[PDB]
């Protein structure tokens, strides 16, 4: 996260790291919890990930370092990548992680609800990314978890920023004209989260962008209500 803040535990309760293990333990990306077994993330998190084995899934984590040996973790049973996915910035930048067990709701982990039927033209003006991923755009996977309010562009902008690309209804834009903040490498996966009468709400998934908080490049997500059917077939 370019220009964000550190949170504090129990701040962002559906947020994972998701670590690979091979050829050594890192985080790979972020997502979120959107059910008892069920983790919402970027599809291109798994590129050359050679199966769901080398795959943890750590919930209620705030700093990195809090993993250890013992630490435990989620197995992943599946990872169900959208059908049409072939790279983020073409779209369809969505998977779900089965995992091997339910989570038990507690404190530091909870489920984001999906963005809401009858929602659909909702503004949402308090919209937050949040991440492990670097500062700028050389520098290193954080230790706390780092958070910055962002706002939402409308698809119109978006693709005047990016005439390069086919900006679609299935994404969304995020980001200040000046730039300074921004999603930046190491938070795609995790959630763009917006609160709407008090409840939060999962609208989108950090997927790319034209380096970190560029002016007059705003970060793309994915536009999960527009996958919610999608979420539901898979998840029943
Ligand atoms: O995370 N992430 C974020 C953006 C992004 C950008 N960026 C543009 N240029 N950089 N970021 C801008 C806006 C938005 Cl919304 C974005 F989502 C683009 C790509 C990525 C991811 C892909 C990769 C998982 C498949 N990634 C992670 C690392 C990385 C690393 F480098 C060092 N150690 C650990 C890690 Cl995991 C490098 N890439």
């Amino acid at each position: 996260i370019v220009g964000g803040t550190a949170s504090v535990r129990g701040e962002w309760p559906w947020q994972v790291t998701l670590h690979t293990t091979s050829p050594t333990q890192r985080h790979l990306c972020g997502g979120s919890i959107i059910g008892n077994q069920w983790i919402l993330t970027a599809a291109h998190c798994f590129y050359g990930v050679e199966s769901p084995k080398i795959l943890r899934v750590y919930s209620g984590i705030l700093n990195q370092s809090e993993i250890k040996e013992d630490t435990s973790f989620f197995g992943v049973q599946e990872i169900i990548i959208h059908d049409q996915y072939k790279m983020a910035e073409s779209g369809y930048d969505i998977a779900l992680l089965k995992l091997e067990t339910t989570v038990n709701y507690t404190d530091s982990q909870r489920p984001i609800s999906l963005p809401s039927k009858g929602d659909r033209n909702v503004i949402y003006t308090d919209c937050w990314v949040t991440g492990w991923g670097y500062r700028k755009l050389r520098d290193k996977i954080q230790n706390t978890l780092q958070k910055a309010k962002i706002p939402l562009v409308t698809n119109e902008e978006c693709q005047k920023r990016y005439r390069g690309h086919k900006i679609t209804h299935k994404m969304i834009c995020a980001g200040y004209r000046e730039g300074g903040k921004d999603a930046c490498k190491g938070d795609s996966g995790g959630p763009l989260s917006c609160k709407h009468n008090e409840v939060w709400h999962l609208v989108g998934i950090t997927s790319w962008g034209e380096g970190c908080a560029q002016r007059e490049r705003p970060g793309v997500y994915t536009n999960v209500v527009e996958y919610v059917d999608w979420i539901l077939e898979k998840t029943q």
